[PDB]
This record gives structure tokens, sequence and C-alpha cells, in this order.
């Protein structure tokens, strides 16, 4: 069976595609990873942008909530968060999504493998 | 027609492709980026990696080459660089692809425009 390596690779293609909704660049291994968009209503995403200061070269800049994660619920919160900004924010060559990544990925890095067991463990 | 509106999510997508070879993430968008393989024989990669002093949570760290990028050449050469270091270390969780990724595009930004006409224009 497969068993994917690095939750990094998979949230850094799953974030690329809710920016693009690109067709041809879905995988199946998104559709756990959207149940997660429960966690985070559309109408929170405007204020969340505006308190994250983000200007047009920036990705979500998740650090600048002040909402810490402390559980694997808060991790899967703030792929929620990522995936609504990156789906709101739009198809732009500026956004610097190395520097979004490098944020999100220090917050939640100790979480990938509960992640991983939550999302696609039997 | 397609034009892709960012060729920073088109090389990460591109190079976490080289580095896990999964066919579910291939996209025909790839074949103009594995052209460049040429610029790069696959016996001088243990070096520049070595060069690079990479230990196992690193990409490829192209900066400590100390081999500038003044021109879309150049910026190619880095991209195929990337492209067999990503295929060469394997398939492994603790690669931080953010630190990659950073350094590459600190280096080739500049050329994004150049190098989309180049690769994908009439």
């Amino acid at each position: 069976y497969f068993q994917g390596a690095s939750m990094r690779t998979l949230l850094i293609r799953y974030i690329l595609w809710r920016n693009d909704n690109d067709q041809t660049y879905y995988n199946d291994d998104f559709k756990k990873l959207m149940l997660l968009d429960e966690l985070v209503d559309d109408g929170d995403v405007c204020t969340l942008i505006k308190n994250m200061r983000m200007t047009l070269s920036d990705g979500p800049l998740l650090d600048r909530l002040n909402q810490p994660v402390n559980n694997i619920e808060d991790a899967k919160r703030m792929i929620a968060i990522s995936a609504k900004v990156a789906r709101d924010i739009g198809e732009r060559s500026e956004i610097r999504w190395e520097e979004s990544f490098t944020i999100l990925f220090r917050m939640i890095e100790t979480y990938f493998d509960d992640l991983m067991i939550d999302l696609y463990g039997e």
C-alpha cells in the first residue's frame, strides 16, 4: 500500500493546489486535507489576513496570529487557515511561498507523524 | 491557451517530483524542465553535494557553490543542479525544502519572466 514519506512535501503540494485550483495538479491525497476546511469559517478569513498584516508578496503568516499550536487539533486548524488564505489571496507570481512554508512547518512539524496517522492511518 | 502564473509554484512542484518520482504527481509542465538535465553531468552531483556541506535535513544549498547567477543560462543550470540533487538525496521526511527553495529563489527569481518565455513561449 502507499504511506507518504513527507508531510512537508504533501502540504506544500496541497496548499499550492488550493491557491491555483489547477485540476492537472489535483491529487486524491488532498481529499483528507480538504475535510479540515470545516475547522475555519469562510467569514473569519478576511480578519485572519488583516491580523497577519499580509502584503501582496506574502503567503499565510500564521505566527502573527499569536495562536499557539499545543496539539494536533491546533495543527489541523493551521493547515485549514493556510488552505483558505491560499485560496482567497489568488494566483499571483509575487507570493513568496518559501517564507509562508518556513513559518507553517516551524509551527507544526512536531505533529507530522501524528497528522499522517490521524489522516491516512487505518 | 495556458501560461503558468508562478515560476515559484512550478519549480517547487517540479523539484519535489524529482525527489519522490511519484507518477501521480507527474505533470506535462515538467518535460521542458527535464531538458535542462543536460546542463549538469550525473558524475558531478556527488561533488556539488560534498561542496554544499549538505546534511540529512538539507535540500540543495546552491549559495554554498559560490557560482554566481549572472544570466538565464546560469539560472537554468541552478534548476538542473536542484533537480539532480533532489533526485540523488532520496525521499526523506527530515529534508527542510523551505530553506532550499528560499536559496534557489533568492538566486534566480530575477530571471522568472525570461525563464517562462524561454521554456514555454512561442
